[PDB]
């Protein structure tokens, strides 16, 4: 059933990223690598870590698809709260086009 949406508006972004923060300088790579995939399919994971060498308590995560990715956002953003910090995980959508736009030059 369910055959037949007919209804196409404000249709789904494309990109298979997600931006995460308000982590902590302990957990590596692996931990986050099973702990996000736990949920949804990762394709990539590539840890942020500033000029300084310590971690930014940062990391790229990529899904299958967005389903997926909204899962582990849900299930882990606003979840729990990375040791050290107050504020629960900080799991969004990552962005490509920042610095560039249509803006009028």
């Amino acid at each position: 059933g369910s055959s037949g949406s007919s209804g196409c508006l404000r249709q789904p972004p494309s990109h298979r990223k997600l931006f995460v923060g308000m982590l902590n300088k302990q957990q590596s790579e692996d931990d986050v690598r099973r702990l996000f995939e736990a949920f949804g399919n990762i394709e990539e994971c590539t840890i942020l870590r500033g000029p300084d060498g310590n971690s930014k308590g940062c990391a790229f995560v990529k899904y299958s698809s967005h389903a997926e990715a909204q899962a582990a956002i849900n299930a882990l953003h606003g979840s729990q709260t990375m040791p050290g910090a107050s504020s629960s995980l900080v799991v969004k959508f990552a962005d490509t086009d920042k610095e560039s736009g249509p803006s009028s030059g």
